[PDB]
């Protein structure tokens, strides 16, 4: 794959983590001192954190050396990096987390409100800048998943950028002049006069101009693809309480009446804390490490009162339709959960959410029955006597799904407890 080699022969700077220890692996061997708090993560993906609190607050600084500053300081570069930020909330105050100029001049990158921008700056009056802005509507929460950033810069070409690949914002580059790009780039968050965390990881800075399908390239070398993740991009953990949800159903919690499950409204969306949570457990895996990953076949616990329920198929007081069946909370042994409750996961990742899609299981193997998806359906649930309701549940189509196979209303979901 000469491809990935391509690119990273133009690598000046690449701000990784290895052996617990912040370092340049570009080989030009730039200086990095790790100043203040700075959280080190042991486990993949080897981040590193750092917060907005006052007094001793993390501090990275990383010094390139003069000659290959000097070369590349008037021509085309592109940065590169995996940030995430939790509680982004849209009314948040103005920050710069990662700054690069020195005599008012050079590159800065802050998060305001929705919007991660990034300025270039020659002179105290001047400056021009672009921004990405996250859709507030589908992240009443925050915007609190990991993201990849990129964001091309060419002198007298073009200055865009890019989340996970996909081109966002594109303006025109001014003439500057009289632009001394820094030697030095500092990871650190610092208010704006007039408590947040932030994790970094694989920061690198190229000297050339990237194309989409380098980008793309990059984006998808950087991840690992069989590892299903949670809604805020870690990776998804067996053994870990989740809230678990549709992706057309994000107002929605679980809830339960009878042996059925069932979808109720949330009060508020500014967290997620409500409803009852679900356990993944695993049964057959190819790998046998805490993390669920594609393929693997699995089965939910949940515990609703002082019991715990496994998610398993029952029959509904009246049919619901051709092959759909409902997933319900039941009190059953291992040999029911394997015949009526068992699922093969599959990623799927998009750029609006990381969910999943969750296929019905033939005794516990890989072989495919049916698949997970979402419905109103009108019937009889613990104390319905007279008349039928309309309940909205999690059914399984059996059989025959091709058409439900690309829906959104089989993408699911899940939500730390934390």
């Amino acid at each position: 794959n000469e491809y990935f080699n391509s690119i990273n022969d133009s690598k000046i700077l690449s701000l990784q983590n290895k052996k617990n220890t912040l370092m340049d692996t570009s080989g030009y061997n730039a200086e990095v001192r790790v100043e203040g708090n700075v959280q080190l993560n042991p486990i993949f993906p080897f981040d590193f954190k750092l917060g907005s609190s006052g007094d001793d607050r993390g501090k990275v600084i990383v010094t390139q050396n003069e000659n290959i500053v000097y070369n590349a300081m008037y021509e085309s570069f592109s940065i590169s990096f995996w940030i995430r930020i939790n509680k982004w909330v849209s009314n948040l105050p103005g920050y710069t987390i990662i700054d690069s100029v020195k005599n008012n001049s050079g590159w800065s990158i802050g998060i305001i409100s929705n919007f991660l921008v990034f300025t270039l700056k020659q002179n105290e009056n001047s400056e021009q800048d672009i921004n990405f802005s996250y859709d507030i509507s589908k992240n009443a929460a925050g915007y609190n998943k990991w993201f990849f950033v990129t964001i091309t810069t060419n002198m007298m070409g073009n200055m865009m950028i890019y989340i996970n690949g996909k081109l966002i914002d594109t303006i025109k580059v001014k003439e500057l002049t009289g632009i001394n790009f820094s030697k030095t780039i500092t990871f650190q968050m610092n208010k704006i006069p007039n408590n947040i965390n932030m994790w970094i990881r694989d920061f690198y800075i190229f000297a050339k101009e990237l194309d989409d399908k380098d980008i793309n390239i990059l984006f998808n070398s950087l991840q690992y693809t069989n590892v299903v993740k949670d809604y805020w991009g870690n990776d998804l953990r067996y053994d870990k309480e989740y809230y678990m949800i549709n992706v057309n159903y994000m107002n929605r919690y679980m809830s339960k009446k009878g042996n059925g499950i069932v979808f109720n409204t949330r009060k508020n969306n500014n967290d997620f804390n409500e409803g009852y949570k679900i356990i993944i457990k695993r049964i057959r895996g190819n790998t046998n490490d805490t993390r669920v990953r594609g393929e693997n076949v699995l089965y939910f616990n949940t515990t609703i009162d002082n019991k715990q329920y496994s998610l398993g198929m029952y029959k509904p007081s009246r049919n619901l339709g051709t092959d759909l069946v409902p997933l319900g909370a039941l009190d059953q042994p291992m040999d029911e959960i394997r015949k009526y409750g068992s699922f093969i996961i599959q990623p799927c990742n998009t750029f609006d959410y990381y969910a999943s899609q969750l296929f019905l299981s033939s005794n516990a193997t890989t072989n495919r029955l049916g698949i997970l998806s979402i419905g109103s359906y009108s019937f009889k649930l613990g104390d319905d006597y007279w008349f039928n309701h309309e309940y909205l549940i999690p059914v399984i189509k059996i059989e025959h799904y091709a058409s439900l196979l690309e829906s959104t209303s089989t993408h699911w979901v899940f939500v730390p407890a934390s």
